[PDB]
């Protein structure tokens, strides 16, 4: 009841016909999925842009709090890591990667109210918990289009990670907001730096 | 055609406005979910606590079980690390725990139809298998409410180590009953200590 | 509020009433899903068979392709782990396995037109895109009957697998017409060989 | 002859009074080489984004080069640190960090006259002899304005660097071009793989 060889006549005559300007792998990956991953691949990419910004800001010699810094140049390397497996997902499926325009991100943080420590970290979750309902709305796609495949990569891999990305967003703030400028944002920049 | 200043200023007016009375992390986390979840963590905790009642039992010095003892103390541990579990993403989601009241379990498991042994592991077995669907209306409330977040959690997590869990204790009931009172139980209360 | 052995007394009965002959695991377990599973079971093994075909085929002193034909040997042997995975999982969740006839797999691989190579490997690639929808059928019944604990069996098991399965036979083709037939051939039996 | 506290009282008023707002390092350095930085910062920052395009196109499951794409997500982690070099001397120089935009780059890199393989490795050629010329330019304006320090670091670093990656794209391409497409292009993609 299981007749392999009359059942591939179909994949068979796709695979064996197509030219090499078609993916052979892509199979029941559609349009607005490969779509809305380019999308979410160019919000990391973005995101990346942007805490590598906020490195340079904190790196400079009269902010002087280079824990942050490190912290960022990392937060940058793992945001376009997030992009990079993305583009991995893309091609696996058969999908093609489109990159797009990154905008000039801002350079400057200086915030009297808050104090550059904290409002960064504030801008940091925001942007954290932001980029948590980008990650909800890349797998509603998904599972818009029923492809399963992809949920369950979308949600185990970065959704999942989201969450704990985000919580830890929101202690760095809660801290920050405890100890206050001045030696609590000493302190906090050395955490921050053997991370 | 991503302004990430722009987009942010939502969630960034929302974090820096935020007072230190409100999770700085909740996102998208409804309140039936988060009532669910200390729903569940109630039930494990419960179980935690029943477990250790069965313990008590199978250590009093008539009884000389110590292998189902172990066993149970075991499973107690275990369901209460599952409820710390629950309790963790309750909070990582920026839900908060509540912690209910705990009836007190069953102390006596004498049973003269099917003998102790067989009766304990058939109560437990019922238990999980209760668990197995408690867990899965846990899911489906997550699915209500269409948060993908949480049922990667509940699913990959609890749930498919339930299902390990109900299996392992089938075999348990079907083995008390292939080797009936005495030698069998003896033998069985051998194995269950030295796992 | 949770009264756990007034709440279990259902489960319990049910355990301890049933027949030696009743599997005392199932639970919410649906008839169509484990006929599904069967179904499942039957294509991995049939597959497996074709690739111990295939291994065969290039096994042939006057083909002498012998990579390809351990590359099928092992593709033969991990199909076969993928239907006793599906096995594994149809009696944890109390479901029965059953197993179907296997019919005779093609021996015969020359190609005139494209090579043997190339074609065994775009008849592999077809396969495996096949079994990928097969795979997406499987979890659609899983999701139909909403079992969570199966899907997610299903989709971070063999369906993630699946879709790196597919990619790597792409390449595989794609290969195999980049450098043609004769020594390229050869070579891609090499790299065949040692992984 | 030497007397330090006299001939410091210029740089220590300055010092003294400076606002936290100014950079405290800055010595001697022009605005037009702090603007030079940026750009050539953008350049490289630009390339690895290319860089990144290259990789995503050899990753596809039909152009079947996984060794290309390796050598091109290395060459844009390359180009990246580049920058971010060039972002650690700026603020290291008491300069500021300006991130600019970044275009989308090309994805498509088909090509029926050379090939795919050969096409990237000119074009990449094609890029690395343009970043040594505006390599060369940055030094141009550092020694304009008489900045030893800066043109000494220039020189010393991208510039000396930017020669050896030049020689090493003009073999590729050389190579390419002796052994042709097919079996020459699995082979280099396989030595651009190890590497
Ligand atoms: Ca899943
Ligand atoms: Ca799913
Ligand atoms: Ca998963
Ligand atoms: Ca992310
Ligand atoms: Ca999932
Ligand atoms: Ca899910
Ligand atoms: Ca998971
Ligand atoms: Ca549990
Ligand atoms: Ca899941
Ligand atoms: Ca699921
Ligand atoms: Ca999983
Ligand atoms: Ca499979
Ligand atoms: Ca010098
Ligand atoms: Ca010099
Ligand atoms: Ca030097
Ligand atoms: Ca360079």
């Amino acid at each position: 009841v299981f007749q392999p060889f009359s059942e591939v006549q179909g994949e068979l005559s796709t695979v064996t016909q197509a030219p090499v300007t078609d993916s052979y792998a892509r199979v029941e990956y559609h349009i607005e999925c490969e779509a809305a991953i380019n999308e979410q691949i160019n919000i990391e990419y973005t995101i990346s842009y942007v805490y590598h910004a906020l490195h340079s800001y904190f790196a400079r010699d009269n902010v002087g709090l280079p824990g942050f810094a490190k912290f960022f140049k990392e937060a940058s390397d793992e945001e376009r890591e997030h992009a990079h497996m993305l583009m991995d997902y893309q091609t696996k499926r058969g999908g093609r990667v489109e990159l797009k325009p990154l905008a000039a991100p801002e350079m400057e943080f200086a915030n009297d109210d808050k104090g550059e420590a904290l409002y960064a970290m504030e801008l940091a979750l925001s942007l954290e918990k932001l980029n948590f309902q980008k990650l909800q709305a890349l797998q509603a796609i998904a599972d818009k289009h029923k492809d399963a495949a992809l949920c369950d990569f979308v949600e185990g891999g970065l959704l999942s990670e989201q969450v704990d990305a985000v919580k830890e967003h929101a202690v760095y703030v809660s801290q920050l907001r405890r100890v206050g400028k001045g030696v609590g944002v000493y302190l906090l920049d050395q955490e921050l730096g053997e991370e």
